[PDB]
DNA sequence: CGGCATACG
DNA sequence: CGTAT
DNA sequence: GCCG
């Protein structure tokens, strides 16, 4: 029987039920736009279950016994198997609410709450937002100005170039400091919508104060189109053939003692980390975050030298990043 | 029925 | 409120 | 929306 938590099963990047999972993820997204985090989670988990199957679902009976498939998600699959389309999914796709909330929430600096308020105010398009910039944060003005570039997929070739320039700035800010690619690209994705880096130093404590020094140096190189500590959400100026494009880059610093936990957290997927933390607390009674793993009975933190250590601590079989695509 | 991950800027 | 996996 |  397939386990109920996504951290208990390998989930590869590409799989055998793409259309089915994409349909359920539409309904998950729509649930989020309406504030129903519980329904979002169920649809997300049901989608991830299908991503973990070893072959295509061809018949409804193949759902029997799969975790997170009840009446609703089963009916969605049933209709896709019978008619190739699910009326509910298509109604969501076409709805003005879904399209506008998707458009607005995809803006850097705009969340569900902001998008929803704007929708209730009658706003529908990006130019509607541009007409009244007085009500925008600096972060939202940056997200809107750069929205077109930020909607273009980042390519792995872009990533290698960004990593070079980040290492140069890190190397000047603190000799010996290291840069690790995380996020979706570490899980094997060939494209993404941003690039994530994790920075540390092998001498505990030397990483303190590092991120301001890195940012100051990137800014002096003329590479920072926007930025706001240990997490920096930037927009980088990435060279292009005879030009350049804006790219979202996340820079994160962790002391080496916490590096395994921060690597694990920032490598994702988002659902995988939520499931891993849920598993940790509910099944093992341990509290997991990107800083460490806490035993609340003994009041002690687990020491980890690797991701492998963390999986072992939790009684889980190790999963490489490429199998964490829940 | 209560829970649904857990942080930082 | 936003951001991150 | 689903699980325990
Ligand atoms: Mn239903
Ligand atoms: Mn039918
Ligand atoms: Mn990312
Ligand atoms: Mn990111
Ligand atoms: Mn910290
Ligand atoms: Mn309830
Ligand atoms: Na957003």
């Amino acid at each position: 029987w397939m386990p109920a938590y996504a951290c208990q099963r390998p989930t590869p990047l590409t799989h055998h039920n793409t259309g089915l999972s994409e349909a359920l993820e539409i309904l998950a997204e729509a649930a989020g736009f309406e504030g129903s985090e519980g329904r979002l989670l169920t649809f997300c988990r049901a989608a991830s279950v299908l991503k973990a199957l070893p072959s295509p679902v061809t018949t409804l009976s193949q759902l029997q016994g799969l975790p997170h498939f009840g009446e609703h998600s089963s009916r969605v699959v049933q209709e896709l198997l019978e008619h190739g389309v699910c009326e509910e999914v298509e109604r969501v796709r076409r709805s003005e609410r879904y399209q506008t909330m998707k458009l607005f929430t995809q803006i850097f600096g705009v969340g569900v709450k902001t998008a929803d308020r704007w929708y209730r105010e009658g706003l529908r398009t990006l130019d509607d937002l541009r007409e009244q910039p007085q009500k925008l944060t600096q972060q939202q003005k940056a997200g809107l100005q750069h929205h077109q570039d930020l909607s273009t997929p980042v390519l792995r070739s872009d990533v290698d170039a960004l990593q070079q320039v980040v290492e140069e700035a890190v190397g000047q800010a603190l000799p010996g400091a290291t840069v690790t690619l995380t996020g979706g690209f570490r899980r094997g994705k060939l494209q993404g919508h941003d690039v994530d880096f994790l920075i540390t130093h092998p001498k505990e404590g030397q990483e303190a104060g590092l991120l301001p020094r890195v940012m100051c140096r990137l800014q002096d190189q003329g590479l920072i189109l926007y930025h706001q500590f240990e997490r920096s959400f930037c927009i980088f100026r990435l060279p292009q053939p005879g030009s350049w494009k804006a790219v979202r880059v996340d820079l994160v610093v962790a002391p080496v003692s916490q590096f395994p936990f921060a690597l694990l957290g920032w490598t994702g997927s988002k659902l995988f980390q939520r499931e891993l933390r849920r598993f940790s607390r509910k099944e093992k009674g341990l509290w997991l975050n990107s800083h460490g793993l806490f035993d609340p009975e003994q009041k002690t933190f687990f020491q980890a030298a690797s991701e492998e250590d963390i999986f072992r601590h939790l009684g889980l079989e190790y999963l490489p990043p490429e199998q964490r695509n829940a």
